C-alpha cells in the first residue's frame, strides 16, 4: 500500500483467480474540450462504469465544490496502471468516483482505506461479489480502513475473526457518505479553469 | 549511436527474441490545432504509453519550459522507424516523453545514453522487464550511461 493521501488518485481492490490484489486509479483533469480518454487497457463495462460515475458527478456540482462547466472544458484522462494488464469489470465504481471527484474538486484523497462497489446512475451503491479476497488482499497491505456497500453485510461472515478484529468495516448505501470518509476538506492544488 | 544531441530525437532500448535492440523515436511538434498521429506500426499498449506520458507533460507545463497551449495548437506527430518492425509492450515511456519534451521545449536530447522505463500519470517510473539484453545490446553499441 501506499501511505499519504494524494491528489486525484484513489486506492482499490481487485480479483483474480490466483488471489486478489490492490489496483490505483489515477486520473488527470487538464484543460481541454471535453471528452473521457480511457488508457490502461479497460474493457468497455469499466468504461461503462466510468461514464456512469461521470454522470452522476455531472448531476450534483453544487454539492461537491466542483467548477460547473467541467463538461465542455476538462478534458479528462483515466489510467489504471499497470498497462499490459487487462483489468475490467464494474466492481470499480466507487474509486472511479472518488478518484474523479478528488481530480476535478482539488480535494485530495486518503490512500489508507481501501475501497470497493458498484455506483448505480442515481447514487445507489449496489454490492459486488468477492469480499473476502478483497479483504484479504487489502489487510496483507497494511490497510485497516474499508469502505463496503451496506448490501454486502452477510459477505463478512466468512473472515476470521483475527482479520475482522482489525478491518473496521464502514458498510454504506449512497455516494455522499463516501464522498465524505476520503476527502480532506481543504483544497491544495490552483484548480484546471 | 549517434553522436551529436538530436532535437525530437531519444535513443531508446527494445528487445525482440532475436536479442537486443535500439530503438530511436523521432517526434514532429508540427503547427496544427491538436492531434496525436502514432505512426510507424506501434501496438496498442505503446499508444496509450505515449498518451499517457503527453497527459503527464499537459498537467506540468511549467516545469519544463513546455509552451503555454499546446492541447489545441500543434499537431504532434511521433514516428519510430524502421516501418516494418511491428513493435510493442510498455516498456518505452520515459523516452517517448524524453522525445516529446525535447520536441516541444527545443532543447536537444542526449544520444549517448540509452534508457528504458514505464510511465505513470502521476509521473512515477514503474519498474520493467528484459534488463539483460538491453542493456548488453548498449553496451555493444557503444553507449556507457543507462
Amino acid at each position: 500500500a501506499e501511505t499519504e493521501p494524494q491528489v486525484g488518485t484513489a486506492q482499490g481492490l481487485a480479483w483474480t483467480p490466483v488471489g486478489g490484489t490492490l489496483l490505483t486509479i489515477e486520473v488527470a483533469a487538464v484543460p481541454g474540450s471535453g471528452k473521457l480518454s480511457l488508457t490502461g487497457q479497460l474493457g468497455e463495462v469499466m468504461k461503462e462504469s466510468a461514464q456512469a460515475a461521470l454522470t452522476y458527478l455531472r448531476a450534483h456540482t453544487q454539492d461537491y465544490g466542483l467548477p460547473e462547466d467541467f463538461y465542455n472544458k476538462v478534458d479528462l484522462h483515466v489510467h489504471v496502471p499497470d498497462g499490459a494488464t487487462p483489468k475490467d469489470g464494474p466492481s470499480a465504481g466507487i474509486t472511479m468516483a472518488t478518484a474523479i471527484a478528488s481530480a476535478l474538486s482539488r480535494r485530495p484523497a486518503r490512500m489508507d482505506i481501501a475501497m470497493t462497489g458498484e455506483v448505480s446512475l442515481r447514487g445507489k451503491v449496489m454490492p459486488i461479489g468477492g469480499v473476502k479476497e478483497k479483504l484479504l488482499a487489502a489487510h496483507q497491505a497494511g490497510i485497516h480502513k474499508i469502505v463496503l456497500p451496506k448490501d454486502n453485510e452477510a459477505q463478512l461472515e466468512e473472515l476470521p475473526k483475527e482479520v475482522l478484529e482489525g478491518l473496521e468495516i464502514k458498510l454504506v448505501e449512497d455516494v455522499g457518505e463516501v464522498l465524505e470518509y476520503l476527502l480532506l476538506p481543504e483544497p491544495t492544488m490552483p484548480p484546471v479553469v
